[PDB]
């Protein structure tokens, strides 16, 4: 087997963890995978041939990716139904639902914790940029939280995440590394607002207006100005002026070791 | 193999355990399935040889292989290359729960601590299902099985409407959810405590449907304490959102099983 | 397996090394390939069928071609997307970029320059002995590894082409020596583009009207005699690659130093 | 596998040994083919990727795997799944017999005991063929190979007419038999003793065909004793039934090889 | 041809008459369809190009070609080789009956002799259907059309449940018959006399379904004589066997149309 | 035959009229098409299958669309290469080139300019009444025939696009009026490119920030009121094409003259 | 039938007229074609599917072409063997064989006759250029001669006519309208030399040398300088400086009415 295959008979389902557009994610016990262990099992609903292709293709890419801050892929089973993709279990779920339930609405995550969360997401994004891979949908809803506040990028995939997109992506549909930094800036903003929807008051069309008009999201209260500088560096009008995710990660890593 | 395949040459049929719409269930010996040689198993043998049926059977197998719980019937494997199509499960010697209830009732019958253990056990199976967001759609005692030690498990997944066990929202607005399954479980509790009596037995399908649709609840069984009948009643709320959680229903039943009134 | 298969699952991408027309090359870690190690992964963008069979055939040839100065082919996977070809990792990148970096814009000495040249020529002798015509020999298509190891890394580049290939479209092992001559020039000019002053058109006129490239500042006359030997107008009058390599190897070990 | 398959990953090409119409022959190393690791082999690499050609190549391989004789080139295996199509044989370092003869002649040359051993060796190969009722149809020194120790073997099976080596019955009445092969062997003897000279070299194809058709025999070579030229003459009878048996031809040559005139 | 085919080159689109789920309806000119050259027609142009949809469309055409009645919309032909799929019908200039009723009401409106002629005309169409044992399943004024001369015809055949127009047996026990169609016609009579008001407009789908299921009838409209409301009531019996025959319903309405109260 | 077929043999090419992305348009003589005549032949370069079925469908629509101000579709041949679509010949070419030619670089008068505009609007009323959204209405896509007959000739042109189509990708009959407004401007500026001073990017910023195009020198205020009516930011607040056409037709017959 | 079909049964073959690469051209009698007549029948040898396609495609193009100086196409029959294409009969054969047998090697064609031949070929070429169609192989071997010195373009179709090609076609394989004028210039030269091979002394490689070197063919003896001016206008180095075939035709037409 070329991509790793996980036998259905080795997967015992425990309970549902959550729902995506694609279908369902369960907690499972997986027997004989590393020398029983808990795993997350993504199970596809669609069952068609177009979707079965995309699923295989995703498994094909993901077997080759491997990083401390990308969710660990274990294998696939595409012969049979539902189509299964198995990953490491991150018990605290998605980063957006986590921020919202660990903020003011132990107490809220402290500044240093927020900077650790930001730094981990950024680290994942340096791996992707270095691979010349464009995510296109970086958002806190697409990140996962493990025990002990380990955070990893959890998902890689017309519907558009318009509030996270820069002007040039809204207008010209150009997705690059530098549009991913833009989205990262908005991720920073989500982190420091404890999971708020960017431009939440506004409707989608009003959000587009603001983004296209050059209007920046406000500095969150929990957000020190040096972090807001980082946001603004992600939010330059011209893509080539925008900071590298590498610079962005370094700056946050430095900030997280000796916080202001 | 991805799903466990059971070789026909490893099965010897003993006698028929029962019949269904799908075909037949036999008691069989199975050679080298688990690490002694021979062991007794139940073999679901499919009537139709249709390619559509052969698919569904394949689909069913690749669901059940991933399920596993103390209160769901254990699935061992399948063979779909040949006739009849075979699915192998653990042998539950006392057969289906409905016929069992009717057999160990006033027509010694089953005590309270016993009838409670039976209901607790079904509920456990149903917590597993609800936790998976799996909707059963046909929970009834005819679809549960009883093994040695009064072990009881969910035995069938349905696969024509069981209108009497259905709540108003499933009949009228055609909605099947995890809370339509707690309803049916309520009707299952009623089955257990009436020793397998059909719900609304005097009534026909045309009038049962009217009865439930207007909010007429089932009468309390003789053998049934009113704390128990409360659990049934919590399952029978008109509005789905009001109904009890199977987790809670099960917690109560597991409680009453330790301290029986 | 007939061609060696690299299981997708034994690959972990590290980062992109460079881009081609074919797609992308990545640095990866490879799990149990020889009795963890670093490899170069060629990932094809095309995904079609013309290109998918073309990739298989390329792998079927490369599997049998081994030489100390041809980049090592480890294996393939065409069962999946993207199509993968895995090679040895040559840490210093293409030889043109390397020449530009280690040039006067600390420079490599005569003996290093001659080692580079000797290695490219060794790869070219293997090819000519197989009767394989390269057609696109240029420093951009060679790779540099640890220790100044240099190998041929890739298989109209008019500036490297002789008159018969421009005019009459004849490609032979003797047109390959011509190109090697031009490669020698690139090495000794620290990676300069041949005929850089002129444009894509006025260069072909220069090649056609018998004009030879200037002797580079860093180039001993005995090396220029090698180039000039590659650059005879008559294909059969051109020096054999085998004699060119012999000479360059001798001079790399025992140089003229100025 | 039925025919031995040689994995591409076990072949490393060294350099081209020569060209044919089929494609190319290379010297290669072969890893684990016979019980040491590496050994030198010759690799016939096919130009055409046609499905008809791919079949013929497959057909050729499944003949040659069954052949084996000291004086037929040893076939090791094939690979037909991939491009180019590969057939692997033993390496004969001195190449084809014609170019060898021309190289070790007056243009020290080859002695009599040597030239006889060469002819004896070809004949041995041809006895094997006649004993199998296999008709070669294109025996000529260009189709034999020479290895270390002056070992000589049949190297090619033909696979456009070699009119000069053909007898009148093959030209006129188009008949190819085991006795048209002894004819050609006679012309091969003439090749050996002229050190690789083309038969009827001054003549063109149009007139060679006339020459043989009217019964004009080839002239005796300088280096050739008349007992030897007798053997050639026995091969050149107008009537096939009159011609010598390759077994006898070989017996004579093996005799003269021990006691050279 | 078996079904009349209308060549695309004979249709010129004028403007869109309306939209449906299927796609769009246009007013078009049609050249040489009936023995003058040009005539106005309605063209149903299908959105989906699916092969399953293309079949259904073909199936629909080969039913409608056999139907013909003064009070069913006249079908002229089809073209299914090309996109979009086309079905051609007679042009009914005043559009659907619901929007017409709303337009010629208190929000001069329509008299009694008029509203009666409208209901008589629908009923006539429905007698034809019942006589063929054809069950409509979705009779409503939105599915009737109005042409010049206040001519009204059934315009659509349905092709998601119109729960408000459905009787209890169709909701509960899922039974569609000719008598579930007289029910719906009763609700159509109510539509006509309320000038196109939605039945149970204050109520939502969840509660309408409860309302009809328990036997709550619709209120008598202002413009509606009680002899007329009797006809509606005859259509609304709980038991299908008790309901009036559309033939009788139509006879009454044709009677009242001559002698209006 | 369901769609009208033009037999290849009834066509004789005269010369090329122009080029598109689709391929080429030729002037041809057509033999027995209506009870010899000149036609425009659209010959498709693509020849594939995606494009070959696309061409058939285009013909299947066009066959049913007839209007005095939509270029007349005569027939098709997809049985052969190249794929052919035959239309009426509009001798004066595209309306943009025509406006540039007959402009101050003898000029058309107010009444002629208004006739041109009225004709384009008439074509747009037919389309909007069919609920057909054009998406690319510009003078380059209209044709001029003998007698100043003007018709719509073809089915991101950001400069003709309204804010909702740039920003939110919404294309409606009300975005088509917006484009018609811009067409009015082109007519009255004798074929000038809207926002010609600015570039492809600074124009979209101008559209987005509510900036209207300047009233052309040749443009009476009552015509500018028409444009401005097409150029309301709110789609539902924009004038209907039917009212725009009524007005322009009235003004073409009874102009303000200055 | 979309392209005109000629029934085999209406074609009676008379004798072979000549040979192409494609096969044979016969003289035939064709019954019921215009209201018996002689026609030339091109018959394909190859018989494959690749070639049967190209044949259909050629017939598809040629049914739409029609000009006084392009050979008249009548129809095709592709169902059956050989594949047949029928054209008008031009009884004097190809223009090259005609020049060679009507020159010094009535007497030779006079200047005015040579200018009529040139003008007719040019006229054919104005039609092609106006259609934006590139011939790629204009040569006298590809023209036909009818009774009364009517001359038409006879053929429209790696092997390269290198002596007729300009540098930019030799080097870059760019074939345009302006490379067709180049070839026309060489056609003029063939006409005024009574059918001589351009660069006949030289080999193909030597011809390429001369063309690439910028060396022009010499003025033929039968050629007045005003005609040689026309040749030179076809032979400019830069394609955009080269004269239009329209100008070239006018100049020759003027020269043929009032010859110098
Ligand atoms: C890539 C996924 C299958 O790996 C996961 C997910 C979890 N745990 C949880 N996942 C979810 N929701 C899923 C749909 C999800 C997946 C990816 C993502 F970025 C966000 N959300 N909800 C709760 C948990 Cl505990 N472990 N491994
Ligand atoms: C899932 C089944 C095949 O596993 C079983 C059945 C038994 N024992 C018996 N089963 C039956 N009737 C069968 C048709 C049945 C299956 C499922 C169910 F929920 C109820 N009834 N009759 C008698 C016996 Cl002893 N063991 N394992
Ligand atoms: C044949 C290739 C896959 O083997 C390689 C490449 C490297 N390292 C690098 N390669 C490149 N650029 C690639 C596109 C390349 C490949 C071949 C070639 F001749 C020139 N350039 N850039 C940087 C590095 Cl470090 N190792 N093995
Ligand atoms: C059957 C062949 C592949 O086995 C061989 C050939 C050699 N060595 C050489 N072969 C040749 N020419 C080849 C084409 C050849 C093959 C057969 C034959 F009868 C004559 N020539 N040229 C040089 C050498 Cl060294 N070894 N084994
Ligand atoms: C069966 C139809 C195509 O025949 C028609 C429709 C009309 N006129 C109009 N139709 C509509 N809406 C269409 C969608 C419709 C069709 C059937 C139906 F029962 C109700 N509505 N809107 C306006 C008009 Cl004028 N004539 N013939
Ligand atoms: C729809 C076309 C085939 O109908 C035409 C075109 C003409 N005449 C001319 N067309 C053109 N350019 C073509 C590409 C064109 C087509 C449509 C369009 F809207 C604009 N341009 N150029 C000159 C002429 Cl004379 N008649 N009929
Ligand atoms: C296009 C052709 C079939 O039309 C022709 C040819 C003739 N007459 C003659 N053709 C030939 N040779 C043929 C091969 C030929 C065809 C075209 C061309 F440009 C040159 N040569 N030889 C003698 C005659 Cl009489 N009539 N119609
Ligand atoms: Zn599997
Ligand atoms: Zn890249
Ligand atoms: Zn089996
Ligand atoms: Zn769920
Ligand atoms: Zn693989
Ligand atoms: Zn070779
Ligand atoms: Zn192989
Ligand atoms: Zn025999
Ligand atoms: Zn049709
Ligand atoms: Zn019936
Ligand atoms: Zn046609
Ligand atoms: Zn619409
Ligand atoms: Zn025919
Ligand atoms: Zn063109």
């Amino acid at each position: 087997a070329c991509v790793h295959h996980i036998k259905r008979r080795d997967i015992v389902l425990k309970w549902e963890l959550g729902e995506g557009a694609f279908g369902k994610v369960f907690l499972a016990e997986c027997h004989n995978l590393l020398p029983k262990m808990l795993v997350a099992v993504k199970a596809l609903k669609e069952a068609s041939e177009s979707a079965r292709q995309d699923f295989q293709r995703e498994a094909e890419l993901l077997t080759m990716l491997q990083h401390q801050h990308i969710v660990r892929f274990f294998g696939v089973c595409t012969e049979g139904r539902p189509l299964l993709m198995v990953f490491e279990y991150m018990r605290h779920g998605d980063l957006n639902r986590f921020l919202r339930s660990h903020g003011p609405d132990p107490g809220p995550l402290g500044l240093g914790q927020l900077l650790a969360v930001a730094s981990q997401v950024a680290a994942g994004m340096v791996y992707l940029a270095g691979l010349h891979f464009v995510h296109r949908d970086l958002a806190t809803r697409n990140c996962l939280v493990g025990q002990g506040l380990v955070v990893k990028i959890g998902d890689f995939g017309t519907m558009l995440p318009i509030r996270w997109m820069p002007p040039e992506s809204i207008l010209y549909r150009k997705f690059t590394t530098e549009s991913d930094v833009w989205s990262f800036g908005v991720v920073l903003w989500e982190i420091f607002t404890y999971g708020k929807q960017p431009w939440y008051q506004l409707s989608n069309t009003e959000a587009i207006d603001c983004i296209t008009q050059g209007r920046e999201l406000e500095r969150p209260r929990a957000c020190p100005p040096e972090v807001y500088a980082i946001m603004r560096g992600c939010w330059q009008r011209e893509p080539q002026q925008r900071h590298s995710i590498k610079d962005v990660h370094a700056r946050l890593q430095a900030l997280a070791q000796a916080p202001p």
